[PDB]
């Protein structure tokens, strides 16, 4: 925290809620989800 950097940051799913250590893996994670919008309206 002194020296270095301070905070991280992790792509975590913001749809169930899944981290991922890689970047891509949440993208291919994206694939299973295919729900962009609205349902009861
Ligand atoms: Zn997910």
């Amino acid at each position: 925290g002194s020296s270095g950097s301070s905070g991280q940051r992790v792509y975590e799913c913001q749809e169930c809620g899944k981290s991922f250590r890689q970047k891509g893996s949440l993208t291919l994670h994206e694939r299973i989800h295919t729900g962009s919008g609205p349902s009861s309206g």
